[PDB]
């Protein structure tokens, strides 16, 4: 995350870290104690989820840790455009509970209004390294006509653009699958955007959770 600073410790209880090769690929949101919910462009090999984590380079006494059982790719998902970028994650281990360890409540309503928004992550900083201890940055949500200006004939109806035109807070390589909170809900997922990271002229492109609503439930209940 690009332009922002350190979270405070106990306000990203639902924070997931995802790994493989032994490094950082992607963030995810705890939805339920036996689902992450993440970007489906994150699909890579053997993923170890991490629960509770706030400092990366420390053993913490509130981190949990889980295997992937299965790893759910929206069936409409093309690469190649992004859209549908939503895959669900099923913890080999249900997630123990704790004031640090608290899935987020999912956004329903696609007519929801709050503009006003925040990210979070583990993903490269505005120094162009990667940070130990998680960063936030409140950001807004852009307009379909501004997004579908910055990126022609790339935005769908499955996409949310959010970005700040001050000091160009952005989400960034490593942050991917994290979640664009908006009320205390999830309204969004980090799926893609400009390069170098900076939402100054470009937002930041986020997977549409609302439209998801029918195949999330039907996932879990499977
Ligand atoms: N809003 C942006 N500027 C932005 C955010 C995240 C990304 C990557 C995309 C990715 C690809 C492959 C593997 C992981 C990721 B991810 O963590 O972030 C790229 C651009």
């Amino acid at each position: 995350l690009v332009h922002g600073g350190p979270c405070d410790k106990t306000s990203h209880p639902y924070q997931a870290a995802l790994y493989t090769s032994g490094h950082l690929l992607c963030g995810g949101v705890l939805i339920h104690p036996l689902w992450v919910l993440t970007a489906a462009h994150c699909k890579k090999p053997n993923l170890q989820v991490f629960l509770g984590k706030h400092n990366l380079g420390q053993q913490e006494s509130s981190q949990e840790q889980s295997s992937v059982v299965r790893a759910v790719i929206h069936p409409d998902y093309d690469a190649a455009s992004h859209d549908q970028d939503i895959m669900l994650l099923r913890l080999a281990r249900p997630a123990k509970l704790s004031e640090l360890i608290q899935p987020l409540p999912l956004e329903r309503d696609c007519s929801a209004q709050t503009t006003s928004c925040h990210i979070l992550g583990w993903g490269k900083t505005a120094d162009g390294d990667f940070p130990d201890t998680i960063q936030c940055a409140y950001i807004h949500l852009v307009s379909r006509e501004e997004c579908e200006h910055a990126y022609p004939g790339q935005i769908t109806q499955n996409m949310l653009c959010a970005g700040d035109e001050k000091y160009g807070k952005d989400s960034c390589q490593g942050d991917s699958g994290g979640p664009l909170v908006c009320g205390d809900h999830l309204r969004g997922l980090v799926s893609w955007g400009n390069y170098p990271c900076g939402s100054k002229e470009k937002p930041g492109v986020y997977t549409n959770v609302c439209r998801y609503t029918n195949w999330i439930q039907k996932t879990i209940q499977a």
